[PDB]
């Protein structure tokens, strides 16, 4: 029994991480294959204002390039903007590159993150994409180039490099092909959150999760149509739920039907009448149907 | 915001292995030419109280199965060393870490490396509870997960998971065979005393809430550190010795530990349908130590 946010081992991941030097910025790189993949706002000069990326790599020097893993250094052979962010060919090939491919994460999809500072891997924890492609991620001065991945099948999938962070907290990173999630820039200009809508299917499998639990002091007998609850939705900062089978799994363990827990919904988010669910004061978004089903029955 | 965050695990996990003892399946440490686990994996009926020392004597050593993924081990000898089974194999841990075994106190947080059936299959952060039990997420096959943290330099392991009692709560040992909170691995309902919640720890809690920017819970309004012992004596909070500990998260923030004192008597009645991090009640989870990692690094 139980329910935590969780993340999957990042053994695979720590031997893949080096600090990154040039200029006046250090951050983090990922080391696979002879390439290091990082940020490419670490060769930016001036940090303080716009950037002109363009500029900056035309008057690249691949000597300034200080690269460390434990005592090693990794020399730098070339250098090319993949997206956002820097592609440089090393002299070495990591002996440690695990079997590996690289995807993207979609909103309302989980995945973990290996919070890592100036190089040295730092922590471990899991983490949602918000509508607007950020994230809630504890990300501090040197963290960028932290990487982001999921485990699947003996592969590891790297998904997430990360890059700033808005002025409203939330957190901004990139695939690993360079292309920044939700269409923000690499740019040290102000820019905006939208609203975030919650995930409609993950506050589901957190009320599933709570009744599998044995915590059944939310649930009544009224239920509501899809239809309904999608109309809600869209009037109420919430994704419109596609299926009701999405969730056969969870309601055929619990006896509860997915209709239920859509009157719940709209019912909790007016507030928890002073009571907590997994100990939580208001809905929950942040686990997945398949995160819950891992948690709870293996 | 503010998360629970586990240390690094790759320290960790190459000593993880399955262990199967015929229809038993559960996780072991595998450290040095031996495998610690809980011992019960070996007992016949689970469901009866168990006659540790009579079923070790009538153990057939090749009845265990031990393997990670190319690597598949030979049981020599077996005794026990408290609640945990100490198997010697036949082969050493190539990738044995430097490492001490010591154990946590309540209040202390520390990593839990939850496995499957030898496989590792996640990690995150708990702390020790009063009664010596933590909230985690366990389930079938999980015993022998093992809980580590990592200070200055040092990998220290300090938890293997046992058993679940009635009301959720989870019980382990440390890894010299030690329960902690003194329960039994035995099929017997036992209860949990009244859970004491760390003072210390909703301090940082409400201090790195103020971080983020929640600060509607706030006042000018404080409350001595003598005054606030004598309320947490009869309310089940732990006493604070001093404000040092803090003195950096005061620093920062600008708050005093005596103003946080007050807003724990007051919120202590009830968040009034408010949240504080997403919680709508106080929480000890985050020690002062932790807070400081995420927000300052
Ligand atoms: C990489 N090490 C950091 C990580 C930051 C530091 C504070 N929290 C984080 O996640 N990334 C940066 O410093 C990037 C980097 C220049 C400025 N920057 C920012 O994240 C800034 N924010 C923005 O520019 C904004 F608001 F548009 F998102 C900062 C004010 C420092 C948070 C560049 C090239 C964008
Ligand atoms: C190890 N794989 C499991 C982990 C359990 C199962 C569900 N959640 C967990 O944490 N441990 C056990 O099965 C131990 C083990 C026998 C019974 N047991 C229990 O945890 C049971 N608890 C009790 O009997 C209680 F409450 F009295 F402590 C169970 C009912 C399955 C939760 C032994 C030897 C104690």
């Amino acid at each position: 029994s139980g329910l935590r946010k969780m993340a999957q081992p990042s053994g695979i991941v720590e031997p893949c991480i080096v600090r990154v030097a040039y200029g006046s910025n250090v951050l983090n790189g990922l080391w696979i294959g002879d390439e290091v993949i990082c940020p490419r706002h670490v060769i930016a000069s001036d940090t303080s204002r716009v950037i002109n990326y363009d500029n900056e790599l035309s008057s690249v020097r691949l000597h300034n390039f200080s690269i460390a893993k434990n005592n090693v250094f990794l020399g730098v052979v070339s250098a090319k903007y993949k997206g956002v962010n820097l592609v440089l060919k090393v002299n070495q090939v990591n002996p440690n590159t695990p079997a590996h491919k690289f995807k993207s994460v979609k909103p309302g999809e989980s995945f973990n993150i290996l919070a890592c500072y100036e190089g040295c891997p730092g922590s471990v924890y899991g983490v949602n994409m918000r509508s607007q492609g950020t994230i809630k991620g504890s990300f501090i001065a040197g963290t960028c180039g932290s990487v982001g991945y999921v485990l699947e099948n003996g592969i590891l999938y790297f998904v997430y490099m990360h890059h700033l962070e808005l002025g409203n907290g939330s957190h901004v990173g990139s695939n690993l092909e360079g292309e920044m999630y939700g269409g923000y820039e690499d740019q040290p200009s102000m820019q905006l959150e939208g609203t975030n809508v919650m995930s409609s299917d993950n506050v589901v499998a957190f009320l599933y999760a709570a009744l599998i639990n044995g915590e059944r002091w939310f649930v009544t007998n009224a239920s509501m149509s899809l239809e309904s609850y999608n109309a809600w939705a869209k009037t109420n900062s919430f994704t419109e739920i596609v299926s009701t089978d999405a969730f056969n799994m969870l309601a055929a363990k619990t006896g509860y039907s997915v209709e239920k827990l859509l009157e719940c919904i709209v019912r909790l988010n007016k507030g928890f009448g002073g009571r907590t669910i997994l100990s939580y004061g208001s809905l929950c978004d942040e686990f997945t149907p398949t995160e819950v089903i891992r948690q709870m029955y293996g």
